[PDB]
């Protein structure tokens, strides 16, 4: 019960677009936004005021930054991944922190795809390379120049969390003739099954026996920097890793040393976790055999409207309606004040 009423305000705090939640949120909400990059360059009145935030992954709130929010009910995350959230501390708060976990689930599993295939058959780097003016002739020249292209069929793809992305993955994966096996913790006995995918126990146990890992796992306490000088040597020799799930799951430092050395054939990020830049400041500073991409992976045009229109929605649910009931997609249930 705090300042102020009329019709409530709800903020977008790390964008300038709100074009499509408009049509959704105009009747119930006072529409703004601050395109602010963190908490310091959201002004005044939206701390003191603001009833519901959306967000997406730009913009990291921490216990620090909620404390400061004095009028927060609900912050709804435009994308699946919540880690640039203390969902916990949020709830301790009496903030029901809510996501849109369905939208750019496809999207995400064939940009996986295309990574995996642009590792294995040297697609894009092969294309650089006539960009950058290399000169392609005689037969042995393309075997020279597309140098360690793979054949797919027989090798093994190592999928690291089975929730989401994971399962679309492996679907695709099969029809390449890729060897699927999978680890994933929190995902129940049977599902491996269901599915008929080869399940292990142990992360080693998938490191040991994948050609290829790719992760597709939430970001929390545990898991960050899963890949790492220790884990990093419990991989096969040249192989190729994948990651378009979340950044902190990968020590870059490990990961730069072991591509120079050899080791690691090949990756494909589309999440370097160092804001931002990479590739003129960071430690993937000329690492051979590296493809990046923006953070891209979840993006389509029509997948961005949807996500919005959800986000929306789950906005409007709670304005409208009873936090924790009302609302879909919320994600700290178990912390709520």
């Amino acid at each position: 019960n705090g300042p102020m009423h009329p019709r409530p305000l709800v903020a977008l705090l790390d964008g300038r677009d709100c074009t499509v939640e408009m049509p959704i949120l105009k009747d119930v909400a006072t529409v703004a936004f601050c395109d602010a990059q963190s908490t310091q360059e959201i002004h005044e009145k939206v701390l003191n005021e603001a009833v519901g935030a959306l967000m997406y992954h730009t913009i990291t709130l921490t216990r620090e930054d909620l404390e400061k929010f004095k009028a927060l009910r609900i912050i709804v995350r435009i994308g699946s991944g919540f880690d640039n959230i203390d969902i916990k501390s949020a709830g301790d708060l009496g903030i029901a922190v809510c996501n849109v976990p369905a939208a750019s689930v496809e999207e995400t599993a064939d940009s996986t795809l295309c990574h995996i295939l642009n590792l294995y058959r040297r697609t894009t780097w092969l294309h650089q390379a006539l960009r950058e003016g290399t000169r392609v002739q005689s037969v042995e020249q393309i075997r020279e120049v597309a140098s360690g292209a793979a054949r797919i069929r027989g090798e093994t793809l190592g999928i690291i969390g089975l929730e989401r992305v994971g399962q679309a993955v492996a679907l695709r994966a099969k029809a390449f003739g890729f060897n699927v096996l999978f680890y994933d913790p929190y995902l129940s006995d049977g599902i491996e099954r269901a599915l008929g995918l080869q399940r292990v126990s142990t992360l080693q146990d998938l490191l040991f026996h994948s050609d290829c890992v790719t992760l597709h796992c939430g970001l929390n306490e545990h898991n960050h920097h899963l890949i790492n000088d220790f884990t990093v040597k419990q991989m096969r020799q040249g192989a190729f890793l994948v990651n378009t799930a979340r950044g902190g799951l990968v020590d870059e430092k490990a990961l730069a040393q072991a591509l120079k050395e050899g080791r690691i054939r090949g990756a494909a990020l589309d999440v370097h976790e160092s804001e931002p830049f990479s590739f003129s400041q960071g430690p993937l500073k000329d690492a051979p055999n590296l493809i990046c991409t923006p953070h891209a992976a979840w993006y389509s045009e029509q997948a961005s409207i949807e996500m919005r229109e959800e986000a929306a929605r789950e906005i409007r649910r709670a304005i409208t309606g009873r936090i924790p009931d009302s609302l879909k997609n919320c994600v700290n249930k178990d912390h709520l004040t």
